[PDB]
């Protein structure tokens, strides 16, 4: 949505590698939306682009809002 149904994506500026599980991972260029923004740091998003390759573990979880920023998207549709 625009008003309502919340909306924020983000683009990694850099790579960076989950060393536990609840950590996300990520690379250069990775479309992630942010769901929980409660801390000023670590941000709670979900893997956007298509399956991976091989077999995904783990799709969301704590990632670096400073490794990432604010990607101009469409908001209406």
């Amino acid at each position: 949505g625009s008003s309502g149904s919340s909306g924020q994506y983000f683009v990694a500026l850099f790579d960076y590698q989950a060393r536990t599980a609840e950590d996300l991972s990520f690379r250069a260029g990775d479309k992630l939306q942010v769901l929980d923004t409660s801390h000023e740091g670590w941000w709670l998003a979900r893997h956007l682009e298509k399956k991976g390759t091989g077999l995904g573990q783990q799709l969301q979880g704590y990632i670096p809002s400073n490794y990432v920023a604010e990607d101009s998207g469409p908001s209406s549709g």
